[PDB]
This record gives C-alpha cells, sequence and structure tokens, in this order.
C-alpha cells in the first residue's frame, strides 16, 4: 500500500505544478497507463501522450489553484477539494471541483476523476 | 440522467437524517442493490440488510454532521466534504471525510464510498 503522507505530498505537488505551469512536473505524477476523466461523465483520456496533451491544454490561460481543505488519503486513494481561477476576455471564473486520485504500487497516479458541475463554476 | 439538484438534495437529506438519528430515512435514499464502503479500503457492505445494519451501527452514538462546502454534482455522481462529530463517555472525536455517491436511473444511491484516514480524525 501507498502511505497517506506520499499521496498527500503528490496532491500538494500537483497543485503547485499547476500554479507554476509546470507541465512536465504534472505528467511525472502519473503512471504510463493512467486515465484522466474531467469532468466526471466525460470520455476518459488514457496514457501519457493524451494526459500530457490534456494538461497542456488546461494550461493555455494562467491558473491560480488553491487547495481549500485538508487532503483525505486512505488505502491507495486520495480525494481533495480545491479551486481553479482564471480570466478570459475580461471575465473571471472560479471552478470548485472535488478530485479523486487512485495510486498504483509504485506510488504513481493511475486514475484521476474531477467531479464538478455547472453549480460549482462561479464568478471571480 | 440524474439532475445535479436532485443529487444535491439527496446529500442534504442524508446529512439531515444522520443528525436526526433517522435510520429509515437514511436507508430509503439507497437502491435495494446499493453498496457502501466506509472507509475506502474496508469490506463493502452490499444490499438493504447490510446497509441498514451499517447505519444502525453508526447511530449507536449521537452524531453532529455538517456540510463544509458546496456539493459537487455532475453526470450521475456527487461528492461532498463534511464533518461528523460524536462523543462517547465525555470524549469527542471529529472526522472530516469526502464522500462520493453514484446514483441509479431511479435517483437512488447505488454506491457510497467514504474517503478519510487517521489524519482526518481528531479524538478528544
Amino acid at each position: 500500500m501507498n502511505t497517506p503522507e506520499h499521496m498527500t505530498a503528490v496532491v500538494q505537488r500537483y497543485v503547485a505544478a499547476l500554479n507554476a505551469g509546470d507541465l512536465d512536473g504534472i505528467v511525472a505524477l502519473f503512471a504510463d497507463d493512467a486515465t484522466v476523466e474531467e469532468p466526471v461523465g466525460s470520455e476518459p483520456r488514457s496514457g501519457t501522450a493524451a494526459i500530457r496533451e490534456f494538461y497542456a491544454n488546461s494550461l493555455k490561460l494562467p491558473l491560480a489553484v488553491e487547495l481549500t481543505q485538508e487532503v483525505r488519503a486512505v488505502a491507495n486513494e486520495a480525494a481533495f477539494a480545491f479551486t481553479v481561477s482564471f480570466e478570459y476576455q475580461g471575465r473571471k471564473t472560479v471552478v470548485a471541483p472535488i478530485n479523486h486520485f487512485r495510486f498504483n504500487g509504485a506510488g504513481k497516479v493511475v486514475s484521476m476523476r474531477a467531479l464538478f458541475g455547472e453549480k460549482n463554476i462561479h464568478a471571480g
């Protein structure tokens, strides 16, 4: 099993890499065969290439990401609440998802699911 | 597909039924083939009898439960952050999970998974 300390450090590093626009640092947290489903209910992206492209695309505008409560981490999984803020054409948006990671035996993320709907998308 | 507003009202009903110690009102939110897994990594309880027993066990102590952020709801799923406190012989414990619900076509909860570990629990 993963330790909660490792899974919590990863979640913190994810947030910091998003804030830094550090694309390589984000992708390095994932397994080679990982999948990302964001938002929940959309079609999943699988493998390094598609995941790197997903994050490259999510970083087209500067993002401010804040973890907004403690990380929950138990049994090879972690969940966390956060916000992502950005501005486009003079309009600010703040999105507030809950993300879920599952980790493999080597401590890499094998699955990310980002759960948020239209009610979790707010004005800046 | 479920509505985010139906899912959100069920999360609030759940929380309200826990606070009132209303065992029937909790179990009525679940499908008769639902599974509950709390904490994540423990053996899942499946079906009405086991789900009623699971909540009867939770309700052996008085609970104070409150949502601590807005509910996330999309597709057929919801996730929520909350705290639960309870007291046994004058000693109080507070726990901060993130729960995830999946709902069926009829709007009942077909699966609840509760993520938290010892780092999210504070006794006395």
